[PDB]
């Protein structure tokens, strides 16, 4: 029946989901260098919301090889360890693949108010589920 909780101090989600953001972003700045003339803005938009959801809904599964990394260090973490293992995921996970699913299939979401509300918050704001 018992089975250890899944969790994380708050300072260290914040340095994860900051660094992951900003990854996922730089991908998504490179991949629109390429493709963003044909897109309208409102759809660009969505997809930094499609960044930001796309670490929600993956978030526990990458909490696997972070716990994996920060085991392996044999020590208490800092801070610190977090934003390196943020940034390795955030430079590591190539999003280029799913931007363009999106845009040939033309699934870029339509953008709604909770889009809008989610990318107008702070990374370190963005809610994450561990279990």
């Amino acid at each position: 029946h018992y089975v250890e909780p899944k969790f994380l101090n708050k300072a260290f989600e914040v340095a994860l989901k900051v660094q992951i953001i900003a990854g996922f972003d730089r991908g998504l700045v490179k991949w629109l260098r390429v493709h963003g003339r044909t897109l309208s803005t409102v759809q660009k938009k969505a997809l930094y919301f499609v960044n930001r959801r796309y670490m929600q809904t993956h978030w526990a599964n990458y909490m696997l090889w972070i716990n994996k990394k920060i085991d392996a260090l044999g020590r208490t973490p800092v801070v610190g360890d977090y934003t390196r293992l943020g940034a390795e995921i955030g430079r590591r996970i190539d999003m280029a693949y799913f931007y363009d699913f999106l845009k040939d299939k033309n699934m870029i979401p339509k953008y709604l108010p909770y889009m809008e509300e989610i990318n107008r918050m702070r990374p370190a704001d963005v809610p994450v589920k561990y279990m």
